[PDB]
């Protein structure tokens, strides 16, 4: 259930993240400095809204969503996009849109770890979370 995705989840693992970055214009610059951290994302619900909080020293991020409903987003790399967070099975989907492109950030419960998917055309990325006790 949605209930399994909230909490404190720190990266352990990474795959083409550097390259997923590459794909939506982020500078080596950019790049780099988002590669050398391990962030926190913590995942909360108060009522019908979600709130999503990245912790790292690359950039802190918020945003807050109801599923379903899109909302204006303002990403860590400064891209304005139209987001949407949906569930599909057991699949949380985050869908931002811009400029006649799209990205998807999917994340799934597997083994109690949270896979990040992060597609952006060939560009696939797998970021690999543990739940912080
Ligand atoms: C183009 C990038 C900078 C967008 C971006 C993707 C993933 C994250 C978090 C979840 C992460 O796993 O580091 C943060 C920002």
């Amino acid at each position: 259930m949605v209930d399994a995705f909230l909490g404190t989840w720190k990266l352990v693992d990474s795959k083409n993240f550097d390259d997923y970055m590459k794909s939506l214009g982020v500078g080596f610059a950019t790049r780099q400095v988002a590669s050398m951290t391990k962030p926190t994302t913590i995942i909360e619900k108060n009522g019908d809204i979600l709130t999503l909080k990245t912790h790292s020293t690359f950039k802190n991020t918020e945003i807050s969503f109801k599923l379903g409903v899109e909302f204006d987003e303002t990403t860590a790399d400064d891209r304005k996009v139209k987001s949407i967070v949906t569930l599909d099975g057991g699949k949380l989907v985050h869908l931002q849109k811009w400029d006649g492109q799209e990205t998807t950030l999917v994340r799934e419960l597997i083994d109690g770890k949270l896979i990040l998917t992060l597609t952006h055309g060939t560009a696939v990325c797998t970021r690999t979370y543990e739940k912080e006790a």
